[PDB]
């Protein structure tokens, strides 16, 4: 049976299993508790064996399609790692070891068959396989051979199969539900009921809008307010002692802000496309450029990747991406825009009264799905 | 409508529009193609009211969520920007602007909303919603109130409506279709008909296998190959000078390799199921995790973007993830068995001559697909994998190596 305050972990014997061994080490030095790496023979065949028994090791490191059935034998805990990280891993690799729905595994390393070519014998690769036969005919000449692979196994084959449209079994991908709306559910009401409590206790005002809010923190009129970075120099210019923190809980969940990723988008009706084109990418997305609409408003975590690495230090930047880190990105379906309007009317009602909270909300979900 | 020659350029009024403006002093001083920043109030909703008639900016600011939508209207151009400057973008970024499979704006920065607070008023932030009330109770004789933010876009209200189940649209995460299956489809014909035309033509032999590849090219043999990362070492010690790159494209279209995913999945009978959470995630999945394994026996590409990108660097692992991009995830449905047993006979029935392609890849395609379940369908089922059942069970020596 499996011990308790130990971890037991298999890995085929063709892997860095000593270098694993390494990491259980140092693992075992920071907590004190040892881990011990095995590389059994025929182990894709012997873990679902005593795994069922309820024997084996703790970890398991395989390819991930053999996980497919290890969890339709019910062999497999589900993984329950954070958004964050998620975030560090690609996402196609999330998807591999994705069964029913639900993560059964931490991917690890990515494989697939690549191009090998004689940098002596053909300096030039060639990129078409149209272009195969002729380098053959040319290439025989001097008696050698343009291309030697194996033919006997269709994983070798396969990728030239599967160029041209072919494919094993399709894969739907990932899509929003456009009919599942969750504006009503309790949850949803729980929020917008407490919010409408703030302001039955006189806590918070109804019409209190975008500039009061700005007005009233960047007078020390009002302890604290909920803003994104384009409105931080406003309050280096009232010159106030501001923190830029996490979100408050709501019933012991983090509040989950939408998150925006500003964008430019080049008009179709537009005869000056290349010069929009010319001035994105390479006056605006460079890293002078960006600062200089960074200095003017914050422009929040930027999308290049140099400047980034520059504004990350800033400790409020890094709450600003913890704060989205608890949040979802929007979605981008034209549905957006009926889910935004819905929403917008239902707080308002809810907010002055005009309607019940429920009431509100009930309205708010036939608008945002058949619009 | 919009002239030529110049730049007309939208941004929301609360953003850096003095600061954007500049950059078109810039674009101006060197290209000089004069650049007007403007910011109507309602932006996003007068857009494709005048974008509609061919009229608007050239460039149109606004966080993604509404770009599918200007899209879907038929008003955003398809967005072309190269190799060389999508590496600049974060990849996550990008995929905020991608609609129907194209690219239909440029990511400029992420935005998310934050509690920011007076700490010359408030000393320690809280930490619950429930306890403003308090808070607010405390700071109203003091003199001020606790909260205020603006309460007329529900930009700033979801926050809390969504922490205890409020969602927009429910996210359905991608599956596999088990009844389309695509293996005698005009795609794979193509590409096994050229496969087949190579042998034809003699330049491959269809007798061809995995010994014979390896040593022919780490031998000078032959001027490609096609293998993974597993067989660098032997062209190493060949002292042959090779490269990696990526695969030849068919008909146009990248190779799709099959793409394996080295994972580690844990017990479900272990009583350990948190230690090894914080054993893979905080030692692991780390730089320093991966290289221990990494520096013993190679793991070609990572799937750990820290690593991955500092792994390659590596030309070698570069094309190896480049090609892995380009291709099929295994699937992991317990139908691949019998793709795997009956394409590997249809490959071969179609590279000796024994089958046309067309006929191969139609008797493995409803050797994959069930579809008909009478007994006369399901016995011609039965009866290929009683055959594709090779009838070893004796002892294999020498044992496939460990040591
Ligand atoms: O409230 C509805 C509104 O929310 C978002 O707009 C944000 C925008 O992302 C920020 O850059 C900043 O301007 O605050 C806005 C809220 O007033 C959505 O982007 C937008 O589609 C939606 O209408």
């Amino acid at each position: 049976k499996i011990e308790e305050g130990k971890l037991v972990i298999w890995i085929n014997g063709d892997k860095g299993y000593n270098g694993l061994a390494e990491v259980g080490k140092k693992f075992e030095k920071d907590t004190g508790i040892k881990v011990t790496v095995e590389h059994p023979d025929k182990l894709e065949e012997k873990f679902p064996q005593v795994a069922a028994t309820g024997d084996g090791p703790d970890i398991i490191f395989w390819a991930h399609d053999r996980f497919g059935g290890y969890a339709q034998s019910g062999l497999l805990a589900e993984i329950t790692p954070d958004k964050a990280f998620q975030d560090k891993l690609y996402p196609f690799t999330w998807d591999a070891v994705r069964y029913n729905g639900k993560l059964i595994a931490y991917p690890i390393a990515v494989e697939a068959l690549s191009l090998i070519y004689n940098k002596d014998l053909l300096p030039n690769p060639p990129k078409t396989w149209e272009e195969i036969p002729a380098l053959d005919k040319e290439l025989k000449a001097k008696g050698k051979s343009a291309l030697m692979f194996n033919l006997q196994e269709p994983y070798f084959t396969w990728p030239l199969i599967a160029a041209d449209g072919g494919y094993a079994f399709k894969y739907e991908n990932g899509k929003y539900d456009i009919k599942d709306v969750g504006v009503d559910n309790a949850g949803a009401k729980a929020g917008l009921t407490f919010l409408v409590d703030l302001i039955k206790n006189k806590h918070m005002n109804a019409d209190t809008d975008y500039s009061i809010a700005e007005a009233a923190f960047n007078k020390g009129e009002t302890a604290m307010t909920i803003n994104g970075p384009w409105a931080w120099s406003n309050i280096d210019t009232s010159k106030v002692n501001y923190g830029v923190t996490v979100l408050p809980t709501f019933k012991g969940q983090p509040s989950k802000p939408f998150v925006g990723v500003l964008s430019a988008g080049i008009n179709a009706a537009s005869p000056n496309k290349e010069l929009a084109k010319e001035f994105l990418e390479n006056y605006l997305l460079t890293d002078e450029g960006l600062e200089a609409v960074n200095k003017d408003k914050p422009l929040g975590a930027v999308a290049l990747k140099s400047y980034e690495e520059e504004l990350a230090k800033d400790p409020r930047i890094a709450a600003t991406m913890e704060n989205a880190q608890k949040g979802e990105i929007m979605p981008n379906i034209p549905q957006m825009s009926a889910f935004w309007y819905a929403v917008r009317t239902a707080v308002i009602n809810a907010a002055s009264g005009r309607q019940t909270v429920d009431a509100a909300l009930a309205a708010a979900q036939t608008n945002a799905a058949a619009k």
